[PDB]
């Protein structure tokens, strides 16, 4: 439809705190990204995307912010943070920010001014309510563990923590809470950072009654009144109109549990809210109906089914942020891959994939490297709130252990927050000491050295899906339209712009599959522009070739 | 701010049914209100606005249609209603149609098509749900549940209003789509306005939540409103010149200015009902209470400052839903006259656009009947039913009924002094009130010190000064709860408009200076003060 550099663009996800360590304290420093800066610049992305960087309590790793004009102790300072922009913006790169807005800390000056009584202009900046019937006044729950109300004894009352008890949720239906959510972005926005990825935007407002959740239970979901809230769009445009139009940034939202349409207000060219969103939809398909942990088989047509219909609804107006990993998912090349059999195929086609669909791509650390999720021997050796909450409500369920640790071995978040692997020195040269969280011993096969090095590596693939992604314009813009649909081994689409025609034929399984194509993809110039392994129907194991039809 | 004509139109409620009877039929016909299209003429009314006058089953009068694409058999034809947009449009005047949109009829083709089974299409037009007993503790307008089950599915059905008055799934297109065409096919003939019926009822909560009680925080201003109404908006309204408002119940002045926003592109106006819990409690309606004048004023006050910037506000103190305001904010005993002509120069010297209704200008009262069968509505009838059950005193609920009903409104207007003041040739679906040999059209219009003529004046002044319409609010004296004093101003013009909302010290502030008395209008033809009295100085 329309052009903008954001949709030719390649954003590249970097966890601070276990990217570069700098200073040998086991947590990654911004300056330490300065550091392998030239990584990311000969792997060809264009924009990074940091997350939170801010003061913060670390109970959620950052997104629990005690101040937010102030850069987090462990990583750096504004300078060394400042850096990081001259050199990307000097590299011809770009940076992204992360808006945590519907949750603050316990310690922001807001909360500590709130809890103070039920006078203070500060209470209202807070969702404090009353408790009904001597209890919490709704039956919702935490994402991590338990209720989403904590009471406060010197106010006698709950309040909001749909996350931790050191996130407390902000009332964006304050115009004060909103006014000065403005004046931090601005804050930011004043120095040039290049685009703001925002932390559940859809969790921003919640139904004005604040409701219970039908269905009962001791504590049960309350996504139906605070996800996809009544005056989220209000906001947004308001956001948009107040803030954003006056930068020449990008948006991403961290949206969860978003139907296409629903995208469409947000994502919409003419809605003027957002750029783009990250859909959950393409996260549970490994995922069951009890939770995120209830991992269950699933049908490769039904996950191409997802892609597909997100890729078609969002096309003609919208545009489709592509990922199947960040800091808060497992790994994909074990995830949707195989991390044993055929890691690196495994990881070249789903990144093909990715890059071969319509949409901004987005990598998160050790993609490129081919990283597998981490199965350490104790929980001890784990370190999330979510992690370390459902085993201990679990446990005290009576639930098996190994049943228990099975689910975080899959689903775990620090799945992905492992000290990401360099070299093959001691920590995959991340940390001189040691490191907040055990680093994969997988190091010695799985580096960015081998991989630099290694001309059939994972990471050169990567490289050459950015390459041809800036050297054709069907990469980026051109029409999706899907073959084989029915096929439960051959993912196959088509990317047609103008004249120029693209066939991604893809197998989602570790067995030599049939290649029969169809004649409504005629064909007399068969044109490879790129291949996992360097008319053969025979497609080897995970494999995945984009063969230029034109 | 901006300008516009709805903005300086006044608009007359027409309530079809007991307007004028033309068939000797007791219901009141269209070509019975070309008959007395002379009347509002005369009064000075720019628009005209007929509640719902469509095929229906007439369970709700005419809030329950069965066709959208058909004028009720009792009302005339097409072409009867043709002919009152023509010497309307030919008298300079304009025609508002109600749109009914939330709630269709059981009778429509949709609904049986609905309840015929899960398979077709139409199942989804209508809000039916799985039971979990009735799947919310949500109630109904009127009385019991808002929920009715069908075995031919084995499900309910969400019914908000009445068991006749089937719910419409606003999150399919569809539905929308459909609602668009038939807005289009009157839009197509030339209606100059679309009065909308429970607009902010359109979406649920996607949950549909349990809250029997009221289940008005998801239905109510729901979740998709002004995503869809930008829809209809971009989709039909704006592709006319029109005027629109909406009934929003509920709706605080900042909701509203998501409704009325010069900017957001979807209502001119909207009817707000916060200035109908003045009287009413936290029961309900029904929960009669004492009103402090200063309250009042607050809310009227609170939403002519709030919306006044950007915005409009629609001036109402009676509708076919409301009791009448000479009885209920005035003196019908008293001072019937000096209380109806102080409460309509409120909303004529107020901003906003001011509706008039039935009988407003003869200064009509509510009316009591011996019994409950002298009354007809499904909401009065339906309460007295679940009072008994309950063992609620007679008594005390016909005085509800009495004061909060809404047949209080719907008695056949009284034009003159024969029987039925000359309304029905034969008998009237509901009794007259016995007044019409002292309220009636013909000694209005006789008579020059009438409240026909002290309207039609309000009118006039309101067309001869744009202080009137577009000028600056600002009150005064706001702590007295005797006096209701508040200044217009525009531009260098300004207006002084003193009333007196009892029968009984007008020390006016220097804040407020004059050197310049000139009464435009007075209820009665310095400082004083009279009972039920109205001044409105332009101060200049």
């Amino acid at each position: 439809m329309k052009r903008a550099w954001w949709k030719e663009s390649v954003v590249y996800q970097i966890y601070p705190r276990s990217f570069q360590d700098s200073n040998g304290d086991g947590i990654g420093d911004i300056p330490g990204i300065v550091s392998r800066l030239d990584y990311l610049q000969e792997l060809g992305v264009d924009v990074v995307w940091l997350c939170p960087v801010y003061d913060s309590p670390n109970d959620d790793n950052g997104y629990d912010i005690r101040d937010y004009r102030r850069i987090m102790d462990e990583f750096g300072t504004l300078e060394d943070w400042e850096r990081l922009l001259e050199d990307l913006h000097a590299r011809g790169m770009k940076l992204i920010m992360d808006l945590v807005v519907n949750h603050s800390s316990d310690e922001h000056a807001w909360f500590s001014e709130s809890r103070k009584s039920r006078d203070g202009e500060h209470r209202d900046y807070y969702i404090w309510r009353d408790g009904k019937g001597g209890a919490e006044p709704n039956n919702w729950s935490s994402f991590f563990s338990g209720s989403a109300w904590k009471y406060d004894g010197e106010t006698d009352q709950y309040y909001l923590h749909l996350f931790s008890s050191k996130q407390p949720d902000l009332n964006w239906e304050n115009g004060k809470v909103r006014r000065e959510v403005y004046n931090m972005m601005a804050w930011w926005l004043d120095k040039g950072i290049d685009g703001f990825r925002m932390d559940v935007i859809n969790l921003i407002s919640k139904v004005p009654g604040l409701p219970d959740a039908p269905g009962e239970g001791r504590y049960r979901s309350g996504a139906d009144y605070f996800m996809n809230g009544p005056r989220v769009h209000e906001y947004l445009q308001e956001m948009n109109r107040e803030v954003l139009s006056r930068y020449d940034i990008m948006t991403v939202g961290e949206t969860p549990g978003v139907t296409p349409e629903q995208a469409a207000l947000y994502v919409g060219e003419d809605r003027g809210e957002l750029n783009m969103v990250f859909q959950f939809e393409h996260m549970d398909i490994d995922s069951g109906p009890g939770g995120k942990w209830d991992v269950q088989p699933w049908r490769l047509t039904d996950f191409k089914r997802v892609m597909g219909k997100w890729q078609r609804e969002l096309q003609d107006r919208g545009w489709n942020s592509l990922y199947l990993n960040n800091h808060d998912q497992p790994r994909m090349v074990s995830r949707f891959g195989d991390d044993k059999n055929f890691r690196k195929q495994s990881a070249k086609m789903l990144g093909t994939l990715l890059h071969t669909l319509q949409g901004t791509p987005y990598i998160y650390q050790g993609e490129e490297l081919g990283m597998t999720n981490v199965r350490f021997g104790s929980i001890e050796d784990y370190r999330d709130i979510e992690t370390l909450n459902m085993y201990k409500e679990a446990t005290g369920a009576g639930r098996p252990a190994e049943a228990v640790m099975a689910s975080v071995y899959s689903k775990g978040r620090d799945n992905a927050r492992t000290p990401m692997q360099w070299d093959g020195s001691a920590h995959g040269g991340f940390t001189t000491g040691t490191p907040w969280i055990a680093s994969n011993p997988n190091y010695t096969e799985i580096n960015a050295e081998d991989a630099r090095r290694d001309p059939d590596s994972i990471f050169h693939y990567y490289r050459r899906l950015i390459a041809l992604r800036k050297q054709h314009d069907v990469i980026v813009y051109g029409r999706y339209e899907a073959l084989l649909e029915e096929d439960e081994r051959i993912y196959a689409y088509t990317r047609m712009l103008d004249g120029e025609r693209l066939l991604v034929v893809l197998n989602f399984f570790g067995e030599e599959a049939d290649c029969s194509l169809p004649e409504k993809i005629r064909f007399e110039s068969a044109e490879p522009l790129i291949g996992n392994y360097g008319r053969s129907l025979k497609l080897r194991p995970y494999e995945a070739l984009v063969l230029r039809l034109q």
